[PDB]
């Protein structure tokens, strides 16, 4: 299922447990970084996906970018299981400056580094 | 700054703490429309007037209802007399592979303590 | 009333625009943010038929930052709808794609979201 | 510029596009099949003196779902870049927002991304 190490397509490795409550947890590397989020524990069984999300606050005990960065996605499984996602990475800025906050993108995960 | 009840343009609640650890924790009303979030935020953010930057997801489960969808919301938090949530937000379905083209809508919350 | 005419986001930008009868958007952008100066083409399209029940209309237009005075090798693109009314509106989200490396690209689109009114706020 | 001529998405969809000396996108989009009821018209703008670094060439456009059959009241833009060479790819992302009432309008815009091939 969603519980397991992945990789998205740029190399970086999302080590995720997907808990009875719902709960995302688990680390991100880009050194580490803790993740937390959510995910549908009851997805439905007509072969959808299962939708979640989690987000990355990029300060650890070594560097802090003021920054966060989201995912939402689903989880496809089968025999080459993988997770599709979009993403928006907010830095901490002015308000003058907060119209180029954001930045946007799509991250594709496996269980095999690319 | 950030722990508290929180609203956005539209009449949703958003009840949070932000903990020590840099950890989001609370509910989300859109009992029956109770949703638990998570999320991360900058627990050390500058001081020279920029705002924290934050994320959060709810996945759109409870024990009444399930959408199989989830929700991020990406931003930050702007302090002062009118203190400001301003974000951006990815809603994820899941769907089947035909339909995933279209699995993903963007949008807009800005929150206010009032 | 209509699309036609001048509109300003929440930022002080200046948005001339011509939607024809034939579903094209013509006119000028000018920026207050950014590497921008003065007025630059945009061109985008609109639904010249948009639906009778309150719906408002779907539309989109480019500007590529260059003109005769800067080019920040970058163009944007809004996508919205247009709401008519007293207070006539036109609210958008926007992308703002840079022209990167391979190895940058990850970091080349900025997203945000800009509403236009004919009154400047 | 390698703009100019016939590029297709990764689910069947195919546009030809004219890049103009001065930034001009006109065309047409299409389906795979190519019928009539399937084709809309295309305008937007490019970077067209884009920088000598190895960087990619901005551009934009934007399709209104309307044409002489049929009417969906929505448009897409695409926003990215095109990178040249034997494998030429333009690289986008794309907003598709639909006429919605105010209570709505939340729910008035889809987020994805298409990658663009010459073959
Ligand atoms: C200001 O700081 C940043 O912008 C920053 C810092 C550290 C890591 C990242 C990072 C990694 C990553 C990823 O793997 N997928 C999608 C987005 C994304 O963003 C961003
Ligand atoms: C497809 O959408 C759903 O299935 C669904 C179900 C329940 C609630 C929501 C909801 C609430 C909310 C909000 O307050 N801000 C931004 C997004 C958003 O989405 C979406
Ligand atoms: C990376 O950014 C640039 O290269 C650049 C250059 C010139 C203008 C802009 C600009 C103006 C504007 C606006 O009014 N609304 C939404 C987006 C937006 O972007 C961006
Ligand atoms: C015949 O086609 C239609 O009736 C129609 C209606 C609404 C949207 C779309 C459409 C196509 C497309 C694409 O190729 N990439 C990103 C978005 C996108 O949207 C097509």
């Amino acid at each position: 299922g969603i519980t397991g190490t992945w990789y998205n397509q740029l190399g970086s490795t999302f080590i995720v447990t997907a808990g009875a409550d719902g709960a995302l947890t688990g680390t991100y590397e880009s050194s580490r970084y803790v993740l937390t989020g959510r995910y549908d524990s009851a997805p439905a069984t007509d072969g959808s996906g299962t939708a979640l999300g989690w987000t990355v606050a990029w300060k650890n005990n070594y560097r802090n970018a003021h920054s966060a960065t989201t995912w939402s996605g689903q989880y496809v499984g089968g025999a080459e299981a993988r997770i599709n996602t979009q993403w928006l990475l907010t830095s901490g800025t002015t308000e003058a400056n907060a119209w180029k906050s954001t930045l946007v993108g799509h991250d594709t995960f496996t269980k095999v580094k690319p």
